């Protein structure tokens, strides 16, 4: 696939794929959300946003974050609230990493939206995480 | 204030600690150099530079890089050639990560220099890597 979106839990200094919303995670785990981009025809300069939200009765705007970046000339441009993001190039693949930590009980989602060529939608995905 | 400086090689999707000049690595391996900062009280703003150099009969200026960052008011400031650097905040320590790839045969070093108030030297360390 040209785009991929994954959540990893840091366990004993290894990244372990989080592959089911059914699995409750304990608090105090580091998470990494990874957007992998394989460039090609029509895929170069991009606008990307990550949307972190929590859900349920105790939904709070306080826990909401948007991380907005652009990729221009294969370089990362921090647009808004994107200081913790990082871009890494590995063998024709660009990986954008968003770090988080499990802290509040309940359902949390991270959504990613990728647009290019004057706002054409290239990719959207979302990962839910349950925390004890 | 306490500092640590470590090098990790990615081997089967895990960060494996690479001790300085402890073995020869093949080409096309990913490396991460991590400076960990355990800030003490009144440490003030910091100026940090990483210096990459290669050594031997084929010492080459085109392989040298300097990555310069500051920590000002507890935020990362990318000063020069620091787009690939990232800063992760953990419980009681900051971690600055410098990614590299093994590409040229011989000895290479990554040196880190940390200065603070009045250009006072707080820390210096260096790690060497052998590449096949």
């Amino acid at each position: 696939s040209q785009f991929n979106f994954e959540c990893f839990v840091i366990e004993d200094n290894k990244e372990v794929l989080y592959n089911s919303v059914s699995r409750f995670l304990p608090k105090k785990r580091r998470l990494t959300f990874k957007l992998s981009i394989y460039p090609g025809p029509g895929i170069g300069d991009l606008k990307i946003i990550f949307c972190k939200r929590n859900h349920g009765q105790e939904a709070k705007d306080d826990l909401s974050e948007d991380y907005s970046i652009s990729i221009e000339d294969n370089k990362l441009i921090r647009v808004k609230n994107a200081d913790n993001l990082s871009l890494l190039r590995k063998d024709g693949c660009y990986v954008l990493t968003v770090p988080e930590e499990t802290l509040f009980r309940g359902l949390h989602t991270m959504e990613v939206i990728v647009r290019g060529n004057h706002e054409t939608l290239f990719y959207r995905n979302i990962i839910g995480v349950y925390i004890k």
